[PDB]
């Protein structure tokens, strides 16, 4: 066996594998290095046997998941369940504990169970990805839009369980999640909300029930295994028009963010949260690093200016979209253009004035956002993996109060700490409605131990620096779990203590991905 | 002592009362019948010592709440904590168990702590009611609106903890809740979300943290005591315009609901969920029953027609509001008017065509809704208490899929069952966004034991008949909790059993309001 979980002998593991095989089928229990290797983190920051699963199981049904969980309890074998296992930047499909048996639910449990046009929702199994839901809604003829993240291989269900986000009005995946089937750690099947009431047609309509709302308990946690999820879908509006706004100066960031906030907070004229990214982020989607700088140390200011000038973009680019009839779009576009063009040097384009054209890389950048913001998934951003050989990412994503001045300070400090470690800094700032996200997407060499260590060291420092300023991280790689968990220190970590009480109540044997979000079962504390 | 909790002797109770008095102050710990009886349910359906508390305490601070909870654990005395204690139709301020010590937080913990205009939120203590927050926002100059429920004495916090609702685009109070301070059942203080991170300014901006989202655990549950809550507030739009749509036929309800859904599901042109009430509900806001019918038996068709003709309304009235610049309002109003006026006999008005005029009861009814829908709280609907002497209510409010045909069947069935028990039926139907609510507001004589029994018997049959059709209740009176919890029967009540596991995790001594939402602590199961 490539790895074994602490406390479990080769003989005990082999007996568990025999029971998984007998009950699930031997074709669906994999121990071969060729298969299990594929579920190691694509973007590691560690060099050894950390985060390596022992085996992978491909369950075919909720019933298969139930029997696997019962066998895992009997043998004390930890499980890591995921939908797509493409959680790049946060661990991929890798488990918290070496030797964990992986459950890749999406391999076989991959159906769109229902599309309802009248009530604008879909019902998905784990393996439905953005591409597949887009195609299923297209083939249904329903006038509904999906809300994809940046990569079309992301799981509708998996991304939601991470509190992940896209870029339409429906960007908050956790908000439009409604009704879950969940296998609990003892093997019992739970249906949340109105799914608890036999015959209810409101399982995917109304996120409620008599008593507490518990769907949020299953986000970034190790309390159950989701087998089914409703996802409410935005009705397609009559028209959608996207825009790009290019800023000449690195120092324009404060004015960009202070301009954004009052246009967004009322949900109009910014009907969806726009993104604000630095030139390096857009450059990495359409070019390789060597086009700008042959020297391997930190990007110079002149290399960043080359990017701006040759691509025809800005040091900062705002992307957004307006939705509705043309009369409403035209009003909103004028308010947006008028506000941002107060910033000296700013330039405003739409997908009409900058249409997609072969070899016009600025047009391909806007086209990519226009697609995502109109519910058309793509994998345009996957080009960042080609920025240099083996380029991967490892997110630092703090949330803070909207503030131009504080965005510029986060930017300047992250630039300094990233340059200190020789790691390239792709930046995106977002005002969702009232909160400001700073997305630090570092590109490092995932094949190079020295690059891994610089990136891990850089990021632990960013977490410390962010925490000192009141900037908290709300999504984190496996290796960061304990450090980020420890920053929520109010009242001797009462949040983590509350998480542990719930963990021990719902998973008494501590079988589910121990240490997810710093939540360790009693047997490991 | 007027009542004692099962298992707690007078000597034990007196010892706990002496500790509450010593720590909180004797002037804030009340055991006299005159003071405690104030906290008995205003709208009982029981005749005895059911739901009668033993004592009331007025805590002055989070610290007072902590020390009361610690003492309660030492003595095994159940607590029921509430903000305003005006949960009329669901038990008022009454506890689940006879002899519960009541904590009326809002008596002394009653400050608005923040009105943030730039990031459009307020921070409230338990005792802040809609009237107070409205006045505090008005006097601050901040261009923000609140979202009141129907009665202005409702607690911003307390209503939220019941998954209560209002009528603006911010109607879903649970959605705009962000950041809670909670005293847990052991006395430990928890700050949810970014309040866990010292220094964070995002406690009331971003409903997230690393790990699970747990504010939903504190809705309709007995897991903690909230001492502070952020409430995000809609930015005030340039203009707002309300409308009333009158339908001449009782049988117009199916077309009304089927017209509403496609206008609401995309959040335009119905930007807030409109209400659809029957003539009796409107009549009861501007008149008394005897103005229409002297016979005490069920309201006749002729009495309802007298209401329609003399008030100048409809058997069904739709009330809604449009928000934004006038160019947008005028487009939406034209879409709404054009849609509903295809129903034969329908009549459309706005608060401009039917402005408030003395004697013009239709204009008073529209004005009352225009106020609620524009963030101006009132107590206009408090007139239903005067429909006849001692009139009160006892809600049956199931949720279902939007359907004209099913709405009309629910109406006809509820009219029949209410007629059979001699109970007046005030009806509202709402499509929220994708879900349909049926609000059955019965009016019964709260002082008359026969009327209490008819109301309870009627309601238990409504719950039974609703469940058989897949219509589930998501908010219920203390006396209905077990019956309603039992309708969520999927997988041998896995929902209830999961609530119970969380309950015993977070409240091992089972002190907090045992039985809330049918959630009983291990010591009483
Ligand atoms: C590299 C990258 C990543 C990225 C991105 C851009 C780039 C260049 N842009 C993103 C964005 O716009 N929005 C966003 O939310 N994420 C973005 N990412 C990160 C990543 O690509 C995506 O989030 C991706 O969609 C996540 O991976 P996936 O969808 O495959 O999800 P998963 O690995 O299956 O699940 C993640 C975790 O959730 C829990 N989980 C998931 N499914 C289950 C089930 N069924 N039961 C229980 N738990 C489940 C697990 O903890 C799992 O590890
Ligand atoms: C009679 C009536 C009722 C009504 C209504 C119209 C009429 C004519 N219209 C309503 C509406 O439009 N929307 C709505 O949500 N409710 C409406 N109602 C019912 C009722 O009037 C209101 O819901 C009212 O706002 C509720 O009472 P209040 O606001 O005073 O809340 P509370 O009694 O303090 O608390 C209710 C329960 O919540 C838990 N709770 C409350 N505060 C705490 C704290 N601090 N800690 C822990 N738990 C808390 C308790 O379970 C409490 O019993
Ligand atoms: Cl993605
Ligand atoms: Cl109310």
């Amino acid at each position: 066996f490539r790895t074994l979980p602490d406390g479990v002998s080769a003989e005990q593991f082999a007996n568990a594998i025999s029971e998984f095989s007998e009950t699930i089928g031997s074709e669906y229990v994999r121990v071969d290095e060729a298969t299990v290797s594929e579920y190691d983190d694509k973007f590691p920051v560690t060099d050894g046997d950390e985060f390596k699963g022992s085996a992978v199981i491909w369950p075919g049904s909720t019933e298969d998941v139930q029997v696997i969980v019962r066998i895992a309890n009997k043998y004390g074998i930890p499980l890591h369940a995921f939908s797509g296992g493409r959680n790049l930047g946060y661990g991929g499909s890798s488990p918290m504990l070496t030797g964990t048996v992986l459950l890749h639910l999406g391999k076989r449990m991959n159906r769109v169970l229902e599309i309802n046009e009248k009530l604008a929702y879909a019902v998905v199994e784990p393996g439905v990805d953005y591409k597949t839901l887009y195609e299923a809604v297209r083939d249904s003829g329903a006038k509904l839009m999906i809300d994809p993240a940046e990569l079309d291989w992301g799981s509708v269900m998996g991304n939601t369980m991470e509190h992940g986000v896209g870029y339409t009005p429906y960007a908050d995946h956790s908000m439009w999640r409604c009704g879950m089937e969940v296998v609990l750690a003892d093997g019992e099947v739970l249906r949340t909300g109105m799914g608890g009431l036999p015959g209810s047609e409101a399982w995917h309509l109304y996120p409620g029930q008599l008593g507490p709302s518990i769907e949020g308990l299953f986000e970034q946690s190790n309390f159950g295994i989701c087998t089914r999820m409703g996802m409410q879908l935005m009705p397609t509006p009559p028209e959608m028009l996207s825009f790009a706004i290019y800023f000449e100066n690195e120092d324009d960031l404060p004015a960009i963010m202070e301009t954004t906030l009052p246009l967004r907070i009322g949900m109009a004229p910014l009907q969806a949260a726009p993104i604000v990214r630095n030139v390096t982020f857009d450059a990495a989607c359409v070019s390789k690093r060597e086009e700008w700088q042959t020297e391997p140390g930190p990007l110079t200011d002149e290399a960043k200016q080359r990017m701006v000038d040759e691509l025809g973009i800005g040091h900062w680019i705002v992307y957004g979209t307006c939705y509705g009839p043309r009369w409403q779009i035209d009003k909103y576009i004028e308010m947006i253009r008028d506000a941002y063009l107060q910033i000296p040097g700013a330039r405003f384009e739409t997908n009409e004035t900058l249409p997609l054209r072969e070899g016009d890389r600025a047009s391909e950048l806007l086209n990519a956002r226009h697609e995502l913001n109109t519910g058309v998934p793509n994998r345009h951003s996957a080009a960042v993996f080609d920025w240099f050989p083996n380029a991967g990412h490892f997110f630092y994503a703090p949330v803070s109060a909207p503030s131009g001045e504080d965005a510029a300070k986060q930017y300047e400090d992250t630039k300094r700490i990233s340059d200190d470690h020789g790691i390239d800094y792709l930046a995106q700032f977002i005002i969702g409605l009232r909160e400001m996200h700073h997305i630090c997407l570092p590109l490092y060499d995932t094949a190079d131990p020295a690059s891994r260590k610089e990136t891990l060291d850089m990021t632990r420092e960013l977490i410390r620096a962010g925490a000192e300023e009141g900037y908290g991280i709300y999504r984190a790689h496996n290796v960061l779990a304990d450090q980020v968990a420890e920053t929520y220190s109010f009242n001797n970590h009462i949040q983590r203590r509350s998480h542990e009480r719930i963990k021990d109540a719902l998973d008494p044997n501590g079988i589910l991905n121990p240490g997810k979000s710093g939540i360790w079962p009693e047997r490991l504390r």
